[PDB]
């Protein structure tokens, strides 16, 4: 079988969802084929070269899984999307670029943080833009720690709050991807929806975040389910 978590956002103040997560990778993530993680896996990532204990920590962990023949992939979402290949080598896991599409049982999946969707939201859209700029990554390379947290600290000045993706965007995504499978996180509104794309069925299934409770979407070839299980 395989997994998808997202929005865990990881921070040594919240124990209660780190030895939730930790104990997944032991119970879970051990036994399965495969691990995606969708975005929002730590809540704040300043940069590879800036990693405390906390995130060496959680890197480790996710080695010991990789090392025993689990393959798990990462991808960005708002809040860590400077995580690079440094981490991703000490962690054994493979980087997926926003959107990926990945064969899931023989189906092509498309898969996204799911940000890159909620376009009513404007500004975010123009911030986004500027972040993801391969020369705003160069500059932020060149700046030094303190004031790369300076910036983090300046950018920073619930569900329904967060705003939720354009319903015309999905099947238009999916379309050109050639996909009938989205999954995404983001939004903190776990789900499956149907849709129907050019007179075929498709689906979007929505991760949940684990502010509250943790979440995880497992599929096998049979089936699927997604499910919420206590922290602690």
């Amino acid at each position: 079988s395989v997994l998808f978590i997202s929005d865990l956002n990881l921070e040594a103040e919240r124990p209660d969802i780190t030895r939730a997560f930790l104990s997944f990778l032991d119970e879970r993530a051990r036994r399965a084929e495969a691990l995606y993680i969708l975005g929002d896996f730590f809540e704040a990532w300043i940069g590879d070269d800036g990693m405390d204990a906390f995130q060496r920590s959680i890197a480790q962990s996710l080695r010991q899984v990789a090392d025993g023949g689990t393959r798990i992939y990462l991808m960005h979402g708002n809040r860590d999307f400077l995580i690079g290949k440094a981490f991703c080598r000490e962690a054994g896991c493979t980087l997926l670029p926003d959107p990926s599409v990945i064969d899931l049982y023989g189906e092509p999946v498309l898969l996204m943080h799911g940000d890159s969707l909620c376009t009513r939201d404007e500004a975010y859209m123009r911030l986004r833009r500027w972040l993801r700029n391969p020369l705003t990554l160069w500059v932020l390379r060149h700046l030094p720690l303190a004031t790369r947290h300076k910036l983090a600290r300046k950018l920073r000045k619930k569900a329904v709050d967060i705003i939720d993706v354009t319903p015309e965007e999905v099947p238009r995504v999916m379309r050109g991807h050639g996909v009938r499978t989205l999954i995404h996180g983001h939004t903190h509104r776990p789900a499956e929806h149907p849709l129907d794309i050019d007179g075929q069925p498709a689906r979007r299934i929505v991760l949940g975040d684990w502010d509250r409770q943790g979440w995880a979407l497992e599929i096998d070839a049979n089936g699927h389910r997604q499910a919420p299980f206590p922290l602690l």
